[PDB]
Parts: structure tokens; sequence; C-alpha cells
């Protein structure tokens, strides 16, 4: 059912991951170059794109930016060595739904992919202040400009906007990282990223930190 685009620079690992993911009944398209991966992701809606930090002909960050122009909520996961991921950690957190270290254990990869899919599917209010949300296409517009929220950022905004009450970090973790089974610090990171996308200098932020409680949407 679900469709995976896979670009892995280690050939034997690429072949192993392709075969093992197909045993889970995923359709897997293996590609060797970033330019080809981008052309395919532009024409097909993949449920997961699994890449290294560097695709060879371009960085994953560059791939993700180019894809985001038309598919901003694309679901990208990064598999790489610890050193390579940590060298690009802030960048990766800002475009990738998740990351996983080499050497990979296949049972762990399979479990994490399943959780990511189920957290998106469960998720899958149309205005707030100057924002308009297109829930069918997972797109957000602040005025006549598209705001290129990532999948995680979109899911976080939808959770905040869908709740009349203030939400704790633990509630936001359970909604936006559903099925992934504990550290709420990640919520604070993605709140920071989301504010960076939505907020206008000299306006009140779109997100209020509520003392002793959590986060909620904020009026102008």
């Amino acid at each position: 059912g679900k469709r995976i685009l896979l670009l892995e620079k280690e050939r034997n690992l690429a072949h192993f991951l392709s075969l093992e993911l197909q045993k889970e009944q995923y359709r897997v398209d293996l590609v060797e170059e970033g330019q080809k991966a981008l052309s395919m992701a532009l024409q097909t809606d993949y449920d997961l794109i699994l890449l290294n930090v560097n695709l060879g002909d371009m960085m994953a960050q560059d791939f993700a930016e180019k894809l985001s122009r038309t598919k901003p909520a694309s679901v990208i996961m990064i598999l790489d060595h610890w050193e390579d991921l940590q060298e690009e950690l802030e960048v990766v957190q800002r475009f990738a739904v998740s990351y996983i270290y080499k050497p990979v254990l296949i049972e762990n990869l399979v479990a994490r992919i399943s959780a990511i899919f189920r957290g998106r599917d469960f998720i899958d209010p149309r205005t707030y202040r100057n924002l308009r949300i297109d829930v069918e296409h997972h797109t957000v517009y602040r005025g006549e400009e598209m705001i290129a929220l990532t999948r995680r950022e979109y899911d976080l905004l939808a959770t905040l906007m869908g709740s009349k009450k203030v939400l704790t970090r633990e509630q936001l973790l359970e909604s936006v990282w559903k099925y992934e089974s504990t550290e709420t610090n990640i919520v604070d990171v993605y709140i920071r990223y989301l504010r960076s996308k939505l907020d206008v200098k000299g306006q009140k932020s779109y997100i209020k930190t509520v003392r002793g409680v959590g986060y909620t949407m904020q009026e102008g």
C-alpha cells in the first residue's frame, strides 16, 4: 500500500532495505541520484522519502527545499552515521520528520516507519488571524503568501488550532508524535520552528507560552 522513495549511498544497505521494506508490503522505489529522486517526488506522492544527509549530487536540505515549493508537508526521514547527522542536526530537524542512526537495525526502522505512518493518517478550523489552512492539501497561507510548513510544523499547528484549551507539552507530544512512544523538549524545538514560519516582526506571535501550563494559539 504505502509508497517509499529510497536513496541510500551504501549499495548493499540500499538493496537490503529495499527488500526488507517490501516484506512489510510497502512499495519501494530505489533511486541513486538526488536529481532523479526529486523528479519522482514531484510527480508521485510518496508516503515516506528515506535519504542520507548528502544525496551525492545535492544535500538533503536542498532536495527538501525544492520539493517544498509544491509539496511543503512532504514526509522525509534521514538515515545516516551519527557524525554526519550531528554535523547537520539543526538543519535536519527543520526539514525531516525523523532521523535514525547507522548502523540501522531493521526491526527498529520498520517499527519507526509504522508509527510515523499511523501518526500522519490519524491527523489526516480553516482560519486564524491572517492564516488560511487547506486541510486537504496540507498547506497554509498567511495572506496571499504560502507558508511552507513542514509536516511536523503543520501537525503542530493543526493540534494547537483544533483545541480550545491550552495544551501541555505532553499532550502536544502525544498528538504530533503519536505512536512513537517521552521527551517533551522536542515540543519546544518545533514551537520555535513554527513561530519562525508564522510570526511577523512587530505583531504578537501566533503562539503564546502559557505560564505553568503549555502552549496555545495567540490573537493579534
